[PDB]
């Protein structure tokens, strides 16, 4: 048989210690696929070398390691081992605590096709080794909980490998890496699939005279757009009268009624939109003065 064929994705986040002059590094890497593996996993083998100091080795049983580092840069390998040998090692630079990222992706953009959320830029006037994409869902009835993948330096293009949700709102990050350490990230927010909001506005009026009402609402918390909101619209009528209809600019978070009929019971509500369509929020009422 053959050792595993490829080096694990490797990729790694950095704290300050609790013990002064120090960092904690949280090591992470992922299990070969087992195409890739060729066999039993026995363990991994991470090793760290600071400029001009002694290399520490540490075997490792589990996809994740836990280390603290200096202020000072550091090589950092990755292999895995099987009953055969040892992958090609994945190789890090953890750069010196005054490190500044550049090089960001340029052009960066996500969107749904064929199922999949695909993510693509402009690739860096550098030359990438490889990428790291983040993702996690932004929601206020869940924190922000991150997944990972890596792709080739070579790549510009590539679709998210985890098991998505529809209606979900997606932060993702994508960090260049180089010899000397990690670009800059650049974030974007997208959907698998948008969907007409779970809640409307609730509006509520701030100020009210014989023609005219000043009306204000809180912006859809983010869990019940179920999209990007595209535009309001507000639905007022006398209580006698005809609906009208007024569309509101997305950004916006108060508007002024004009033309009002003095001394008249108003009904009005509001509904915001996304793409996949529109949801009413509750009816509200005022009555102009005389
Ligand atoms: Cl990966
Ligand atoms: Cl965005
Ligand atoms: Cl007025």
């Amino acid at each position: 048989e053959d050792r595993p064929s490829k080096a694990p994705s490797f990729w790694y986040k950095i704290d300050p210690s609790h013990t002064q002059g120090y960092r904690t590094v949280q090591l992470v890497w992922k299990t070969l696929p087992p195409f890739e593996a060729n066999g039993k996993i026995l363990d991994y083998e991470v090793t760290l070398t600071r400029w001009k100091s002694h290399l520490q080795n540490y075997t490792v049983n589990a996809t994740k390691l836990t280390v603290n580092l200096t202020n000072d840069r550091y090589l950092a390998t990755l292999t895995v081992r099987n009953l055969v040998g040892k992958s090609d090692a994945a190789v890090l630079t953890i750069p010196a605590c005054d490190f500044q990222a550049t090089h960001p992706v340029m052009d960066l953009k996500a969107f749904p096709k064929d199922n999949m959320l695909w993510v693509e830029w402009t690739t860096p006037r550098e030359s990438v080794k490889k990428y790291i994409l983040e993702w996690c869902v932004l929601s206020d009835k869940a924190p922000c909980i991150t997944d990972w993948q890596q792709e080739d330096g070579t790549v510009h293009r590539t679709y998210l490998r985890g098991n998505l949700a529809e209606s979900k709102c997606y932060l993702i990050t994508v960090t260049p890496v180089y010899a000397d350490g990690p670009g800059s990230p650049e974030s974007i927010k997208a959907y698998l699939k948008q969907a007409p909001p779970s809640k409307g506005p609730t509006v509520r009026t701030k100020k009210v005279g014989k023609n005219e009402a000043v009306l204000e609402w809180d912006q859809l918390p983010v869990d019940v757009q179920n999209g990007f909101i595209r535009n309001y619209t507000i639905f007022y009528r006398t209580i006698i009268g005809n609906e009208t209809a007024v569309n509101v600019d997305s950004s916006h978070t108060e508007y002024t009624l004009s033309s009002l009929t003095s001394d008249t019971l108003y009904m009005v509500r509001m509904a915001a939109y996304t793409d996949e369509g529109g949801k009413d929020g509750p009816e509200f009422t005022f009555t102009t003065p005389k």
